[PDB]
């Protein structure tokens, strides 16, 4: 994102590089690659809670599939046994990522009633409450990445006001 | 009627499952 | 979990690693350890109950399996004694780690009535009945367990924004 | 840590030097002294308190190597009385810088049932639950040391911005 | 372990604080000398 | 477990040391010291408590060797009068610090029956039942012990941030 890539040159390297520069460039090189060191480990941090997010959204999805699956089989005028659940809830619990043990029954997709289809819904919208585990998990760093990453901001700023205000004092030709 | 079905997990598990979550909602789970 | 193994390092050499972090950093380390420690004590009595909870709820499955034979032979038109426990029941006796002395009557599998069948069907629900003997001897703990450890995470937060106020003093070039 | 050990020095060749130095810096090395000191005194107690959390996470791995060994004389067939310490929690109880008196029992390593090992269990985790005596006995001082430290920090900054604005107003040849 | 960036600003703002002032206040002095040679010489006048 | 040992110093000594502090740590030294006071009482006390725990801790052991003794006197086939108390129960009643007149019978060691024996196990275990006479004698006073132990640990507490909040608002060169 910047123009030197100072991840792999050396210490001996690095020196002469910040030589190359002036004495407050180096302090704003050193500043800005500090801030992207920060940035990335703070964004790969809120990464892993759109994970959470995200899980909770699809199984919210599928819960209400098959909520709506059983709004007609509540309604249905025979024996209230004759329901499958809609071919992406199937994959969906088939899936082997997701952990979703449900049923305890044999031979889904033939068939779950309406009174037992009522435990797939609440084992499928009972996994899509988990964003408080990575609220309480996850308060303590951030105070710590925002204060930081502010401070460094801040301090990355007052360095390009200085270069500034040290130059402007130097008069040509009087 | 919940996510984790604790039934069938081990003791090594479970704390494995605990140390994933927090420390007030092991409680709230146990 | 965190960088620095401090359950190794001497004090000599505790002190000398504090000393290469600043002065409000070690004590966010030090407060971190002691939060890790607590937790670590916490979650293992938390897995200690889930034990209980465990036993329980096997042996209330058992017990429902012995239910299921009764009612077929109870409603036996012959004399009520044609009767075997299901293969996972058996099982579930004969497994050392349970102490479940029952019946006192010869030669399991062959056979038990169906007014005897009652007392295995209690002896085996009579044992579901421990959740009462964990909340008992575990309340006095989960007290002191939960007031440190909110005591702890709300001590290591103070340290971090003094450590932020700190440090947002320093005016560069002014 | 510092260019000058003021630790040494009499008052009537800390005077001497501070007259070799400005005003200013003479107000920097004391802020500086000071800062040093507190730091080393707030340090040299945050290490008084990592001794309870290694305590505590070594009395927890001890007491899990007990569980390990109980789990399979838990599970044994015949009676429960085979089983021993693995060789490390012998070590741990037999050191002396521990009190970690536990059984009250003849010739440990041969042999402690299972149902007598529970109390060498209980015996050893009941010393890894030290670290609220560790907050009740040092939450007022690190009160003092944590104001202190940073009205410290705070003085000595103020310090060497005045010392820049006073020198910036001196104009050459003007 | 890769968490190390504030150990490293809090160890680090009280002393770029007078690195950072002492640069430009010699910068700033070494100009004023600069210029000072300067007007010193324009006033000597040549063959007048 | 302080610096000024404020036990001794006169009056007009108190006061002049006052001086030398400042007047928030002068509050600061006065509460220290009353808090130490008031610990002092208060442990003092519960050492006293523990005397009686103490007591009938012993007492139960030594009803217990008592007890085991019998189990094999009981199952004695012949009369049962072949019975010693062992060797350290003995030691027990002879000792004088315990007032424990048991049997009102001659010479003991050479013996005592076995349905006599069950007199001196009833003698020693019913001195073993003292846990409410120190919890009746000890209420209404661990009441105002913890009450002001309290009431003063977070009055020094007030006088700190006071302290902290008063001289952070001085600011140099400005």
């Amino acid at each position: 994102s910047m123009a030197y890539d100072l991840g792999s040159m050396s210490k001996d390297d690095v020196i002469d590089l910040f030589n190359k520069l002036g004495v407050f460039q180096a302090a704003i090189l050193m500043f800005a690659y500090m801030y992207q060191a920060q940035s990335d480990l703070s964004i790969a941090k809120f990464a892993d809670m759109n994970e959470a997010s995200k899980e909770s959204t699809t199984a919210q999805k599928m819960a209400n599939l098959v909520d709506a699956k059983i709004a007609d089989v509540q309604s249905s005028s025979d024996k209230n046994a004759k329901a499958q659940l809609p071919d992406e809830v199937i994959s969906y619990i088939n899936d082997p990522r997701n952990d979703i043990t449900i049923s305890g029954i044999d031979n889904i997709n033939a068939q779950l009633g309406a009174g037992d289809l009522q435990t797939v819904k609440a084992a499928i919208s009972a996994k899509a409450n988990n964003l408080t585990t990575t609220v309480n998990n996850s308060q303590l760093e951030i105070q710590q990445m925002s204060n930081t990453l502010n401070l460094l901001t801040s301090a990355r700023s007052d360095m390009q006001s200085l270069q500034y205000r040290t130059i402007s004092g130097i008069s040509l030709g009087k």
